[PDB]
RNA sequence: ACGAGAACAUGCGCGACAUUCCGAAGAACGCUGAAGCG
């Protein structure tokens, strides 16, 4: 059995899904900075509970 | 005034000794998190 090393050169963006979709409520979108902060829900909820927010 | 009268078919003695229910054996074969775009 022969073996080879596959080199996938990405000429177009590739999205292998994970079965999980989030909405703009779940994560952060700084439009002016144009950056999306992916956050985890439990930490945000506990932070808001600590801050009373 | 019975071929009769007594007279335990009895005594000591382990169904016991040696033994692997093991030997061989892939829970794996195929399987794009993807299709349409409203």
């Amino acid at each position: 059995e022969k073996v080879y090393q596959v080199k996938l050169k990405v000429y177009g963006p590739v999205h292998i899904g994970s079965g999980k979709i989030i909405r703009k409520q779940e994560y952060i979108y700084d439009r002016r900075k144009s950056l999306a902060h992916i956050v985890d829900g439990p930490n945000l909820v506990k932070f808001l509970n600590k801050k009373g927010k």
